[PDB]
């Protein structure tokens, strides 16, 4: 039994490959074997991104597995839909409901509204990166109207960045304006770090402001910095290390060889990277739904060109689809579930802050629950008061 | 396939129009195969090569007009149709020029019952008593709003 | 370790006490906000060591 399937990976995504090899070999099984045909390419670039979907195509896949950018996302989107091919990817949810699209990323948007209103904000900076999509912009900037926040919105990303200082400096002189003190960090965990370099350098991370890194991986950048600074900062992680699941998986990816697996050799892992591991899983419980289920989908690399006109669906696609959507098991992000579009659902993200012995989780965020916190309160604050005793005399 | 289909009854220059969502695919292919896109859609955020664009960027206009009337707190309902290249200049010139824009997506309304949302929207639109509106929509969500 | 406790913003003043105030990285604390004063015996302004 040999299922062929289609591997996108954007030039750079090491630790992302490496997770995904080792997800093909935790997951391979004696009834069937999994066939990845890789393909290096700009994911940014939608030209490249149209070839090396209709060449896997025409290799006759059964589904692909890959990444898209926020200008190529449409592509995918379209093509696999038209021509009813299953895509899973770990990259940032799609704003709609597109079918054959399975999203490892759960929706951060409904976490970060919570976590705002826990602090009981009403005034901060939202620095944000149209990397990923204004979807989280819209969604603070919708909820400013109705629980009245007077947001300062600005787009961090097109800062260029052979000279980018000069705009640093005039970026929190105008978050200085207003006195800004609570920032939110909407950005890749690259960008994060520029700025939380800058912010240590111009002395804006000691005790008095506070800052949110908006992104699943909140662990998965250097808070070393900014931890001893004296300025509170919060996250979200979606990998908990605290999870006999994960805390195995490090235990043997700690160890792994660094040559044959970049950036493998560490004791935590990117929030990306894990979810392309978690991919491979669903890949699998997928694929074996359907022979236990009897179901005949096999077909040869005949597919044929993808720009065939009339394009013709095939048939066996839409059972794909079904099987991957009805996955459900364990994974390092969490309970891994699904809705008939392909946005996970019934998962929990730890919200996380950063005190002094380091990052520690206050509590979850559940799409049912909202934010609820576990024990972690320093009871009681010198609460010891004063017994004063008198007498009743007028 | 309009484009591939296009290019092989070999064409010498495209005209068309395209959407947030398929904008890319145009500019992609027409810089690869060197082929001239002419279009008066809304124009690309950014330097597309091969590309001929009839619609001239409005940003500028909008933003010395906003001054003009000397606006310092005002509403921005925006549609994501045409790109959020508008809605982010009104909102980086919010953070110079100082303004308290108050921007709300009046585009994910649906239609089959898009009334108490409206109703749901000048509510908000009220708890700062909004007096001032920008209406960054097609021809067709205007008339929607203004009824 | 100044720049790490936060304790080279405005309000501080340091002064570096030996002959070499531009000898080392200044790059650091020169945009914290605190002052910072030392002692220079090799003048770059002399056409001499120019
Ligand atoms: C929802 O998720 C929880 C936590 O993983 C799981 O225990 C439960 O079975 C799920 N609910 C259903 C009905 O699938």
């Amino acid at each position: 039994n040999s299922i062929q399937i289609g591997g996108l990976f954007p030039r750079g995504a090491d630790q992302e490959y490496s997770a995904f090899r080792v997800g093909m070999v935790q997951f391979s099984t004696s009834e069937f074997r999994l066939t990845p045909h890789i393909d290096n390419l700009e994911v940014a670039n939608s030209f490249a991104v149209t070839n090396a979907f209709c060449s896997q195509f025409s290799r006759g896949v059964y589904a692909i597995f890959g990444f898209y950018d926020k200008k190529s996302v449409n592509t995918i989107t379209s093509f696999c839909g038209t021509l009813h091919v299953s895509f899973i990817t770990p990259s940032f949810p799609t704003d709609g409901t597109h079918p054959f699209v399975i999203q490892m990323r759960p929706d951060l948007k409904g976490a970060l509204l919570s976590l705002i209103e826990y602090y009981q904000w009403d005034k901060f900076a939202y620095l944000y990166d149209s990397d990923r999509g204004l979807s989280t912009l819209q969604a603070v900037l919708d909820s400013a109207a109705e629980k009245k926040w007077q947001v300062t919105a600005i787009n961090v990303g097109n800062i260029n960045n052979d000279k980018k200082d000069e705009t640093y400096r005039s970026l929190f002189q105008d978050l200085e304006l207003k006195k800004e003190r609570r920032v939110i960090l909407d950005c890749e965990r690259d960008k994060v770090n520029d700025i939380v370099d800058q912010v240590i350098t111009i002395g804006k991370h000691v005790k008095g402001y506070h800052y949110i890194i908006a992104n699943l991986g909140f662990t998965d950048g250097d808070l070393l910095k900014i931890q001893f600074g004296g300025a509170e900062v919060s996250g979200f992680q979606i990998v908990d290390y605290d999870d006999s699941l994960v805390s195995k998986f490090i235990e043997r990816w700690s160890t792994l060889e660094e040559k044959e697996y970049p950036g493998a050799h560490t004791a935590t892992i990117k929030y990306t990277s894990a979810l392309t591991y978690d991919a491979v899983q669903v890949m699998t419980e997928a694929f074996r739904n359907l022979r236990k289920q009897r179901i005949e989908i096999s077909r040869r690399g005949n597919a044929g060109d993808c720009l065939a006109n009339p394009a013709v669906p095939w048939g066996q696609g839409v059972e794909i689809e079904r099987a991957l959507k009805q996955v459900q098991v364990e994974g390092l992000s969490g309970n891994i579930k699904f809705d008939q579009n392909g946005k996970r659902i019934n998962y929990t993200i730890n919200i996380m802050e950063l005190k002094t012995n380091g990052p520690r989780k206050i509590g979850y965020w559940s799409e049912v629950d909202k934010m609820v916190l576990t024990e972690d309160d320093t009871s009681g604050l010198e609460q010891k008061t004063v017994v004063v005793t008198t007498i009743l005399e007028s």
